[PDB]
């Protein structure tokens, strides 16, 4: 048995308080039934998957994706207060919905999905697609790049939060 | 086990819904039990099928047809914002029913079904057909053809959207 | 194994919209314990039937018969928009009850239920008998000629609906 | 394994309820344990019976009498409109209780229960018991007569109806 | 396998209306878990019961009781429309929880029980304890006499209903 | 397998409860999981007990001690109404609680608990405990001497009663 | 099987009423899965526990905690109404969480917890350690000295109570 | 199996509430399925983590966490009253997430989280990340010394209360 658990980050002792507002609330990163389960997959051809055997998550792919995306947004956000929890009404909201989570024939691993942002009515939605490299063949260099490339992609967000205040 | 699943296209920068009326909500589509399970249909006669029992889809089909309909969707529609959750109170409603999505024996490829949609109060409903040919023998390039279709429909579907004021 | 689905039918690219209203909405057509299941059935005697084992419904009958009569009703209702799912208000509603859907000891078989459609507090009942021939004894024949007298009484609720203006 | 069912008559081109008088719904009609399972009962003497464990009812037998009774009522009461959901508000309501639908060892046939109907306040109750005969040895006989002396007791109900106001 | 039910009785065709009031809704008579079960149990002690193994009821002994004393009252109560069903707000309920429905290590058979009441407000209980014999020493002359007793019961609770108009 | 149940006592002809006053509610006589078990309770050392697996109750303990409570009351007040189900609006509630209810390794039998009555606001408390002695080597006196036991309770609760004006 | 109950008491024939108010509503006393359970358990290091395999409760420690802690403080507060079931909107509430109930590897027991108090606004909570020793290493003897502890801290609660009258 | 759990400490005579702004709950704290299961988790690799099958935790991780944070925070809060259920209006609330709480290959043991409070609406997020050295070889070692990296988080989020106003 081999499980594996994408690893979560901090923001030091920052210490953000609600009274420059700046709330965000994250749900749940929905994810479809063939990344949803606990076994890791990896692209063997254009639409034929591999779903792993003893190759597992530590704990389930959409927990895990909700709560790094709160620590790196928490991160890559200073002075916002982000959190998987309610906050308040004049919180804004975040949809995340990833498509694609796995490795590739080629030693690829490929990110994708779509995102969607709710600020005092005004919504925002954009996909994305992301690639990166395994320098050594093994799960766990696949599973690092994932995260590796989901912080990237959480890079991408917290820009576009920070670009519109 | 062999499972499959639909490529779920993606785009760029997208645009925002501040609008209002550029909103569009894509409920689960719907299949009957014998698509809603887990395997590929295979019609060998005029109402016979047959399901594999080993090339299955990597997840449910209608979350991967409502999924991949959002992504096409969102691609032809650059202007507006179309999205698996509801999105607004001016929001428009599309509601899709798919009746087959598998192949035949004659090597061909079939994806027929129906669809309405509401706009501010406006119910229009339209049945479409369509029909590809797979050209090597295998279930990987059936589940090609099957994507290709499902793709040429939600540009149907993005057709009649634009063809309205 | 063998499994059979009743062949469901669509109306071109009429594009329908409600701005003429003549809106119908579908209820699900209730089937006996004996018909419901997902085994085919043959008339052995005059009340002794037989379930057939390996012969049985690609998706269960109720939903067939909704979804094909859904597609009959749009087809021969040009300038009506018919769904299976709720339309408005001032939608009017269709009860179906299937009795009997099987082939006899004589090789005929037989279609029986009743209908009632509510239109603006007018309800209008009817139960109705149909019979066809199987020119090959087989299972698929009887599957057919099951399909086309559902049409049959398909065009007979059309036919009594566009009577009433 | 043989499976029986009661057959449902149907008649011809029915009536509307336009006049909202000539309404009636029939209730689940209700049957004791004994006559709820599927099994057919043989009663065996006074208080012994026996329930035949290859001689199934087609559909659970409760569903069959509330079937056979709209249908029975549809027929005659050509004026009326009889159906086994609600129709409405001055809609008349029937509760059917069925106590015995078995054979007896002296290869005779009973058929005893109970029933309540509402006619614009009026609740009017009825108790009926009624006797066949079996002429050849068979539970598909058994069956038949069964199934006629319900369409007398629906002829029953009716008269009952017809002789009010 | 020996299965037993209460000897449902009926009243005739008086066909009872509300005109002159006089309702009655039962209640289901409740029985505690050593008679309500299955099985059929002989007092063999002072304490001391033996459940029967293959002497059962042919459906559960608290429906039987219930729909009996509906019709022992339907009957023994001329001019009054008694239910297993709500009737009205105007109507009187009766509750009823039996003791005991067993035979004794002497041969004979106990029935015992209470019943109450509530008439607009007054609320009458009663307990009831009855005794018979078995003129043969058998499971069937147990069930008949129990009957037997149970419309002495019966009778007994509707002189005390006529007693008060 | 033996079953022992306590034997219900009953009355006479008893009173009504158009008073209002003389009415009285035994809510569900709660007892541990070590009484609430189908076995009978045998005390063995200061904390060990040894419950009896084929020694069992005839049904739940706790429905049989509502029931015995709710007979010995109706007994021992003539003049009120006890039942097992609500009664009223001025009603008065008992709500009694059961902690020992078996025998000990000395030859002797315990029955303890408590008891809370709430009549017109006023709600008083009270202890028991009551210690019988079986005479005769047996599980059944064991159970005679408990019965015996909680009739002397019900008749201490009576006497509380009847001390209030 | 030895299965073990706390021994509860009670306070005599005082009969306290609620004229004098001085209410007092137990709720559950939470307790966690390693002591919840039906398995006694033994500290055997630091950290390392051991749940007993034969040596079990006879009923859930929470309900016994809870049954004798009410059974406690109405004993140790003369005119008081304790009970672990609602008494009224001015009762006073007490909730309580054990932390330890087992031995130790050195013969002590040790139990301990925390309670809370509500009396009209003011909270009161409080923690608690205590030990007692074994005469004799056998669980009887643990269980014993179990019970003994809680009655000591069951008589803290209780002069804490009287302290602000 | 061998089972462990984090010791709760406990203080002498604590405080009350009457003062309102002196109250604290601590909601569940809430870790990922790798920690919530039942197993203790050693890291092995960067993101390989293995579950001991023996080595399980007493009661849920969870569970302890809330109760032991409830525990420590009375303890160094001593003017205030830290509970783990609802306190009343003005209570502060106090939702913990661990991300991390187990050893590592090299010997050492991380405890990693997020907390956020709300104080009189004004909200506060904190990240935490502390590294402990386990001495000797042994998993009750493990727990020694994750229990007091969980005390020290504690004494941090105790400082963090006492900073404000």
């Amino acid at each position: 048995k081999n499980y594996y658990q994408l690893p979560v980050v901090q923001s030091g002792t920052q210490s953000t308080a609600s009274q420059g507002n700046r709330l965000l609330w994250v749900e749940q990163v929905t994810v479809p039934d063939y990344l949803a389960g606990n076994g890791v997959v990896y692209q063997t051809s254009d639409v034929k998957y591999v779903i792993a055997n003893n190759n597992l998550w530590a704990s389930p792919l959409d927990q895990q994706l909700r709560n790094t995306l709160v620590a790196n947004l928490s991160t890559q956000l200073p002075g916002w207060v982000v959190a998987s929890q309610p906050l308040g009404s004049a919180q804004d909201t975040l949809n995340v919905t990833v498509t694609e989570f796995n490795g590739r024939y080629d030693g690829k691993v490929i990110v994708s999905g779509e995102w969607l942002l709710n600020h005092q009515g005004q919504l925002i939605k954009r996909p994305f697609r992301l690639e990166g490299v395994q320098t050594q063949d093994g799960y766990d260099e696949m599973v690092k790049v994932l995260a590796g490339v989901w912080s990237q992609e959480a890079a991408s967000i917290a820009q576009e939060i920070k670009r519109l205040p």
